[PDB]
Order: structure tokens, then sequence, then C-alpha cells
DNA sequence: TTCAACTGCTTTCGCATCCCAACTACTTTTCCTCACACTTGTACTCCA
């Protein structure tokens, strides 16, 4: 998966497929990120009100 | 001096049995159109 191609000249189909793998690894991490810090701040602000 | 159930909490707006009907039947509603049995003379002779 070492892409020697550049976006100016376009990338080959093998290295097009690996670059779609790196494009989905960030989008799946947002998909596991539903509700994280909304209840941490509520617990602090109720005591420290 | 510990095991095991009862325990409230993850966000931030807005999105998002009874009834009905089918078709074919049979029937009622009545009103209209005539016949079927009875009877006295008259006719054709009947017996006097």
């Amino acid at each position: 998966g070492y892409v020697k191609g550049r976006f100016y000249s376009g990338i080959k189909p093998q290295e097009y497929y690996f670059h779609c793998m790196a494009g989905r690894e960030g989008l799946i991490d947002t998909a596991v990120k539903t509700s994280r810090s909304g209840y941490l701040q509520r617990c602090l602000t109720k005591q420290l009100e």
C-alpha cells in the first residue's frame, strides 16, 4: 500500500483500492462516536454550579 | 466478615363473533276476459 502516485497525475487501480481503505478508517471511527462527552460535562457542572 | 440481585444513569435541535353482497327462484300484488250449468216455450210429429 505504498502509493507512489499523486493526485496531479492520478493513481493506479491497485493503489486506488488501498486509498479507499484509508478513507474509510476515519469514517468508521466517527461511526463508533455516538455519545461520548455529553454526560461528563453535566456531572461537573451540576456539582460546580 | 463476604455473595448475590435489584438499579438509575450515556444527547443536544430536528427529522421520521358480526355484517355486507350475488343470482336465480318464487311469489305475491291485483286487474281484466269469458265460460258453464240451469230453464219455458216452440217445433215435429205422437195416438186418439
